[PDB]
């Protein structure tokens, strides 16, 4: 495990996935109110399954060779593994604190399954002009999803409770900067130009998924938004 | 790319859904029906997803080698990638056209997984006798599905608006007649007895996707049906 | 086919997942209410999926070599991917019968994914003493499934009628100990410790496949619960 430099940032975003399932486990023990249980279901289970993830990379099994560039490449398989279904998953947190209408939710998650979809394929692309086609499309379905996240869910937003509308706007705009950083982290990193090394690109992506989920969640079960209008 | 001489079909299999993708996205944009919305929404991540996994096989990443029958079989398997997506959304189209019970919408989808994984299977089964065992139970599953589309959904969709019986009956009648020409464009082709060889099946599947998806998501998107009934 | 002693324990599960799904299918042609549709639905799609994976075993496509303890060994995949789809079924049979909130749900469905996902990774892992560590997290994501099915549906199905607070608590007691046996076999069988041979372990797993699904299925589908009071 320690043979490879990036071990420590594998090991830290293990325990820190970790802990964050646990303590929203815990958290939503006191919990009885139909909404805020789907809020608390959706918000541990992010956590839960990038644990499981991080600990196979840590261990090695979600790591592959790669061959681009004349090189063998160690290329991560297991995050698209991890972001098929936790990218979702916080898409759902955002819509169903709007109140999305179904039309809106599919179209989110079908760009979202999209986007990593075609992210996996330019990972495992072995010629490497190609990599960057499948890039360029998985970007596009992102600039999609934060259209939508913007100019039909924000003015969504503004005719539900004031809570409800507060809290969506801090978590909205926490998605917009932080899922936009990947794109260039992948792009500058092993998978793609290969100008930042893979042990700082691990540790930027585990500051990103960190941030994204456990960060992301703190915010969101702490509001009062995800309970039910009850006297 | 061109080493192969299916790639003309593959190309304009990529464009087609392409363009067809392109045009649901803009037509959807003047859409704030709820209803309409979802019927847009399933409607345009059909081609969409197909654009992607066409690019995959035009592109070489979708193409694998089977041996069976003493040779290297060249095998597309991104086609079941698309299928295993695109399939149920053609049927959640229709299943919301005529207000299908959910039962009804769950045997469907769960009949059509059947249909696209058993092919799957049978399409890298290396014993080439098998291959044909595959094929007959996924047959099977497409029977049933032919089934349920006539003799439940039919019956249904004439208790229902009129606008939405006429434009059931045509997409119901494109569905039939052409979903079941792929099993035997299958049989005859390059996974089953090889009889027409690889570039005209590609061509084939081609003339069939485009029809299946982009063909049946024109008459849909120009029909009051997915309308709610306003004034 | 012959040629592994384990094949005919594969052929007789095959037999029983086929006819369990036919008569499953039959039984539901003379039904109009539509909750019972949806435990027709979702009951009947449990033995079909697993009779295909079955029959993808005795064929000898759903079996790999995994190098661990310095032997190729026997894993038998196609378990997890019937697994993956049937599990959530099951429990969703469950769930539905006792009115289960969204959240919850959600909640059981995923830890149900990451079980079997857990399993698969343990199942296909080649550091052997890692293998047990996956066998504990899949563990432990089961026995919070067994939590809530006891402290969180239990006291949901006594507010409900009498049949399906009756049905429900029969199908709770099947499930809790059938289920529980499976990370037994794993342990002691060719997967883990390999005490027991591959040959006993299959008909262990057949028999328990059966009693889960088919057995399960007839409980559930002779009883009053799965139609809406009417007169
Ligand atoms: C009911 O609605 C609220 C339940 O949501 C909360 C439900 C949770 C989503 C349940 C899912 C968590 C599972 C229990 C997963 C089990 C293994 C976990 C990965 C635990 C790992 C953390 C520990 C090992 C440090
Ligand atoms: C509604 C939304 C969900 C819409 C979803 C959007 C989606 C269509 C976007 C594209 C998804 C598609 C790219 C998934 C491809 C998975 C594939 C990378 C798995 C690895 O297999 C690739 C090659 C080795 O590089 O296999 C070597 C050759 C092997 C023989 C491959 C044969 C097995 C195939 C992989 C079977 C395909 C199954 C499906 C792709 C399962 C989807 C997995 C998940 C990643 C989407
Ligand atoms: C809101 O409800 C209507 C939105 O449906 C319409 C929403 C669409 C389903 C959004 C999905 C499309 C994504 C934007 C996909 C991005 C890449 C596409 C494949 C674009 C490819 C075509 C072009 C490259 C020729
Ligand atoms: C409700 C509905 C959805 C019901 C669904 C119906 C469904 C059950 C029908 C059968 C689906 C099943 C056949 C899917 C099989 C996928 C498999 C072909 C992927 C390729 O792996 C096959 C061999 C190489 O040929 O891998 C070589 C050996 C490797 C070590 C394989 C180990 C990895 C396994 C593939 C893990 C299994 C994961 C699931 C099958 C994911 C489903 C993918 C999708 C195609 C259904
Ligand atoms: C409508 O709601 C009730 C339908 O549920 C019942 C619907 C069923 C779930 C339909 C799914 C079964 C498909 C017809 C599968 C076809 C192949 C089967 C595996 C048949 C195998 C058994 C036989 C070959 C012995
Ligand atoms: C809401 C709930 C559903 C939550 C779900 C919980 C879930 C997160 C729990 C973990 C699931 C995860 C372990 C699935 C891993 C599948 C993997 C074993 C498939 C086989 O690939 C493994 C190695 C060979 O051993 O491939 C050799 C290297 C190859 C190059 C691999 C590249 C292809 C990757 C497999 C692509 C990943 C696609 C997704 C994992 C599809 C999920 C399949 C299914 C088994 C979950
Ligand atoms: C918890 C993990 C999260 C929130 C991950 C988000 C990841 C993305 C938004 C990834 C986007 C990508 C592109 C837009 C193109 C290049 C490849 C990706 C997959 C890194
Ligand atoms: C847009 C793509 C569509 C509508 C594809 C439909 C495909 C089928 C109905 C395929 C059916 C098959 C069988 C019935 C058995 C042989 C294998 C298949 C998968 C080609
Ligand atoms: C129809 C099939 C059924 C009901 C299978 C149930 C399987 C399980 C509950 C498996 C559990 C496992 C663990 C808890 C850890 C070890 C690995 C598994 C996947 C066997
Ligand atoms: C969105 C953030 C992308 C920028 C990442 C900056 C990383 C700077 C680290 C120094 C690069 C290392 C190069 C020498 C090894
Ligand atoms: C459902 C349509 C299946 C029939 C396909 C007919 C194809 C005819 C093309 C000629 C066959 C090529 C054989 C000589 C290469
Ligand atoms: C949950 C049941 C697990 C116990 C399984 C008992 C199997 C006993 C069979 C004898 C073991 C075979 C060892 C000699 C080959
Ligand atoms: C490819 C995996 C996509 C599914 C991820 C799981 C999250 C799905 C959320 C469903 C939202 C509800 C839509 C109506
Ligand atoms: C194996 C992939 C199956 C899922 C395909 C996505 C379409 C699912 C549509 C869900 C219909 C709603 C059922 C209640
Ligand atoms: C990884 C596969 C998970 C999906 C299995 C199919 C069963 C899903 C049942 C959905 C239950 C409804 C939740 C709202
Ligand atoms: C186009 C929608 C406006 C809101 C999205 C902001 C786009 C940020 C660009 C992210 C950088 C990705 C390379
Ligand atoms: C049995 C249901 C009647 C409607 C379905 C028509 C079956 C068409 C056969 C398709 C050919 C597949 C080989
Ligand atoms: C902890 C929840 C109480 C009900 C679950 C019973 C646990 C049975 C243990 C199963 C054995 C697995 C190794
Ligand atoms: C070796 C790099 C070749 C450049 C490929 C860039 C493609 C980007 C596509 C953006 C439309
Ligand atoms: C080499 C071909 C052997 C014939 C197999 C046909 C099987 C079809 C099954 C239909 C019930
Ligand atoms: C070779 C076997 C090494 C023992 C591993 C047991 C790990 C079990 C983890 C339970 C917390
Ligand atoms: C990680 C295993 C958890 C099993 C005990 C249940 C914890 C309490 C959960 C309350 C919903
Ligand atoms: C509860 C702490 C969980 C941390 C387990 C994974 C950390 C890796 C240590 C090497
Ligand atoms: C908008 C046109 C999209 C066409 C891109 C793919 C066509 C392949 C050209 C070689
Ligand atoms: C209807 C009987 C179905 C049995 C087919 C599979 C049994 C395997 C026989 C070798
Ligand atoms: C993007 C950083 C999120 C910070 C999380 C802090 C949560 C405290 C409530
Ligand atoms: C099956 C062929 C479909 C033809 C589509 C034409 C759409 C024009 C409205
Ligand atoms: C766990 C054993 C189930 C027995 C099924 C018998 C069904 C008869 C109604
Ligand atoms: C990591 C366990 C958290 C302890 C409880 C925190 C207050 C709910
Ligand atoms: C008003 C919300 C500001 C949130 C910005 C957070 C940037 C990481
Ligand atoms: C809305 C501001 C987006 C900031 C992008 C930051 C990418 C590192
Ligand atoms: C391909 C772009 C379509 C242009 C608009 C067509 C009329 C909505
Ligand atoms: C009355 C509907 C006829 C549609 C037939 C289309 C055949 C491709
Ligand atoms: C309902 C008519 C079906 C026609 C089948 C055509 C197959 C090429
Ligand atoms: C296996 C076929 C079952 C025959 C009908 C049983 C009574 C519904
Ligand atoms: C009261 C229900 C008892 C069911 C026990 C079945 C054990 C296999
Ligand atoms: C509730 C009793 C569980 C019994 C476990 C049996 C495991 C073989």
């Amino acid at each position: 495990i320690t043979g490879r430099p990036e071990w420590i940032w594998l090991a830290l975003g293990t325990a820190l996935m970790g802990l964050g399932t646990l303590y929203f486990l815990v958290k939503g023990m006191g919990v009885s109110d139909p909404d805020a249980k789907k809020f608390y279901a959706i918000t541990t289970l992010v956590p839960a399954i990038a644990f499981t993830m991080y600990l196979s990379m840590l261990l090695g099994y979600g790591l592959t060779m790669v061959p681009f560039g004349g090189e063998q490449n160690p290329i991560y398989w297991a995050r698209y593994a991890d972001w098929l279904f936790t990218t979702p998953l916080l898409l759902l947190d955002l819509a169903l604190l709007v109140d999305a209408d179904q039309g809106t939710i599919l179209a989110l998650v079908g760009a979202d399954g999209i986007m990593i979809g075609t992210g996996l394929v330019g990972a495992l692309t072995k010629v490497y002009s190609y990599r960057f086609v499948w890039w360029a499309i998985s970007t596009a379905a992102m600039l999609y999803i934060l259209y939508v996240l913007f100019f039909g869910f924000t003015s969504k937003a503004e005719s539900m409770r004031p809570e409800v509308a507060s809290t969506f706007k801090v978590l909205r705009n926490v998605t917009v900067v932080l899922w936009s950083a990947y794109p260039v982290v992948w792009l500058i990193g092993s998978e793609g130009a290969g100008i930042v090394p893979l042990n700082i690109e691990t540790l930027l992506f585990m500051v990103l998924d960190v941030s994204a989920k456990v960060g992301f969640g703190l915010i969101l079960l702490r509001s009062r938004a995800i309970f039910g209008e009850a006297e």
